């Protein structure tokens, strides 16, 4: 099965007071590959602020961090079963301040594959 990897952009950048996407996806669309998780993390925040977004194929999507938080943020195209599409794991943030400039981390936990990551610079 072929390698896998993470497609984001280096930086992205958002309007102060508005909304911002981050993308992220994992390519190529490789048959017979589970994606178990993907997760949007700033490695730089304060503890409780690190875990920003995850998704996961069953329980669904959960912001833990209450920093952007669940209010100011969604998954723009990742479906839970209800089947699942993780492949697009792009994070739309609201309500976009100075505070929330940083590195963010996607990454892709896998079968057979294991994780893959890609970062990306949010400027605002």
């Amino acid at each position: 099965m072929q390698d896998v990897r993470v497609q984001v952009l280096p930086e992205v950048r958002g309007q102060l007071g508005g909304t911002v996407e981050l993308p992220c996806h994992l390519l190529p669309p490789v048959p017979g590959l589970y994606i178990s998780l993907v997760t949007w993390q700033r490695p730089d925040a304060p503890a409780n602020h690190q875990n920003v977004a995850a998704f996961h194929p069953k329980s669904g999507p959960s912001f833990s961090s209450p920093k952007p938080g669940s209010e100011r943020l969604s998954f723009v195209s990742a479906k839970q079963s209800t089947e699942a599409e993780l492949q697009d794991a792009t994070l739309a943030l609201h309500g976009l301040t100075v505070e929330d400039e940083g590195n963010y981390t996607c990454e892709f936990s896998t079968s057979p594959k294991g994780s893959v990551r890609g970062m990306t610079w949010l400027r605002v």
